């Protein structure tokens, strides 16, 4: 039973690119099938696409009109990707997204990526006006990743997050921060260590109190987004990077999606270290990452190939960088990302990718009651015609089905399929008295 309460989650960017409510959907039927239980929706990474009904958006001592903060926003997602199948998800076809899933017990958790990875947000304040929010290191200006120096692009999106929180408030559980790669574009994916730098190397030019104002505004979206009753969950690479407590503490209420363990160059703290600080860890390993049109061996990172041999290979509870500690986790989170968002979305190649995901774990996944739910439903009402002996052969298969363990798993499915097979088989052998 321990298994069986994890989370399993299935992740998709509908940032970089746009998802159909249809395609939403379809995705959602397949977890509850394979035993999932929640939905992870990026809908603002990138490109940002979910726009709220009153987009209003109070900071910097005015109001943002909607009208104007909708148009900035479909503008700057544009400049990022656009994409002919559509521009963003609109706040009823959303609702009626989480209430969809919810009916199926599918939790939907989004997230709205930030301070890295919002091109569009960025462009979206220029839009608006506000000025130069974009970090620059050296000259080469992020096109993802806001200046934390600069307070009126920080508020705005302080702000942004808020009013999506409000939305998200009550009808789901957690909202993903993000946090990820910093400047990845303007320092090639050296922006944690450019964050730390001018502690351990002043008076070389590198951002002044850079990590402690990261730390410091990572704090203030955990304490906006607690305030909505949603616990914060955030990428694990930029909490404590380099193992590195001496500027300050991220809140604990934030839970760590742990999706890599660092490279050459790119120290990450351990799992072990977030553990110990207080953290709740989702087990995230890129190990299953899936990049949507790397489709076989040889197509690059995080290729499909790739993704189906680390679900293979690594199982639910190896979460990276342990340290050889014993890792406590929440759940596993198997992800589908857009970094090429005019590839071509294949479902049955994400099918696939779940299908396996739950296959290799079939301890921890639900097992599938829809198909016994119909046997049931297509037995004959009135049993009076038939044979007594008939009759009760019926009756005990149908019994035997409502005996089932309500809470097996899918490595137990033969034990339904089994009971369901009895079932058609007694039913087909109802003999009319003569
Ligand atoms: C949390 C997460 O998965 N973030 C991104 C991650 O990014 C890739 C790649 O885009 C980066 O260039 C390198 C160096 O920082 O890191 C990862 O290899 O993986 C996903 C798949 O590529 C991205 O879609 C995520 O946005
Ligand atoms: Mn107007
Ligand atoms: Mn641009
Ligand atoms: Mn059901
Ligand atoms: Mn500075
Ligand atoms: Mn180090
Ligand atoms: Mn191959
Ligand atoms: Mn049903
Ligand atoms: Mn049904
Ligand atoms: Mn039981």
């Amino acid at each position: 039973n321990e298994k069986l309460a994890k989370k399993k989650i299935v992740s998709i960017d509908a940032g970089r690119k746009y998802f159909s409510p249809e395609q939403l959907k379809e995705i959602i039927d397949k977890a509850k099938h394979y035993g999932y239980t929640d939905l992870h929706l990026l809908v603002g990474n990138d490109g940002l696409r979910f726009m709220l009904d009153d987009m209003s958006i109070t900071a910097n001592g005015k109001t943002y009109a909607s009208d104007d903060v909708k148009r900035a926003i479909e503008k700057g997602t544009n400049d990022y990707y656009n994409d002919p199948n559509g521009n963003h998800l609109t706040e009823s076809q959303m609702t009626d997204l989480i209430n969809y899933a919810k009916d199926k017990g599918i939790g939907l958790i989004p997230t709205v990526n930030s301070p890295g990875h919002m091109d569009a947000i960025l462009n979206a304040m220029k839009e608006l006006g506000i000025q130069n929010p974009n970090f620059s290191y050296f000259g080469k200006k992020s096109a993802r990743t806001v200046d934390l120096d600069n307070e009126q692009a920080v508020a705005f999106t302080k702000a942004l997050i808020d009013k999506y929180a409000a939305y998200f408030a009550k009808k789901t559980e957690i909202f993903n921060i993000g946090l990820d790669q910093y400047a990845n574009d303007a320092t090639d994916a050296k922006g944690w260590s450019v964050l730390q730098a001018d502690k351990y190397y002043p008076n070389e030019g590198y951002p002044v109190k850079g990590y402690e104002k990261f730390i410091a505004y990572a704090n203030d979206l955990a304490r906006i987004v607690k305030s909505h009753g949603l616990k914060p969950m955030a990428f694990n690479d930029g909490i404590y990077y380099n193992s590195d407590t001496s500027f300050g503490s991220f809140d604990k209420d934030i839970i760590v999606s742990m999706w890599t363990g660092g490279w050459g160059g790119y120290d990450v703290a351990s799992s072990k270290l977030l553990a110990e600080k207080g953290h709740q860890i989702l087990n995230t390993n890129d190990a299953w990452y899936y990049v949507l049109g790397r489709n076989a061996d040889g197509q690059g990172w995080y290729n499909l190939d790739q993704g189906l041999n680390g679900i293979k290979n690594t199982p639910i509870t190896s979460v990276p960088k342990t340290e050889g500690a014993d890792i406590p986790i929440i759940g596993g989170m198997v992800a589908a990302w857009a970094d090429t968002p005019s590839a071509r979305y294949s479902p049955s190649r994400l099918f696939k990718l779940m299908r396996h995901f739950a296959n290799a774990n079939a301890e921890y996944f639900a097992a599938d009651y829809e198909s016994a739910e119909q046997a049931l439903n297509e037995v004959p009402k009135d049993l009076n015609r038939y044979t007594a002996e008939s009759v009760t052969a019926v009756k005990e298969a149908e019994k035997a089905i409502r005996s089932l363990d309500s809470n097996l798993s899918r490595a137990q499915q033969d034990t339904i399929d089994q009971a369901i097979a009895k079932l058609q088989e007694t039913v087909n052998n109802l003999t009319l008295t003569p």
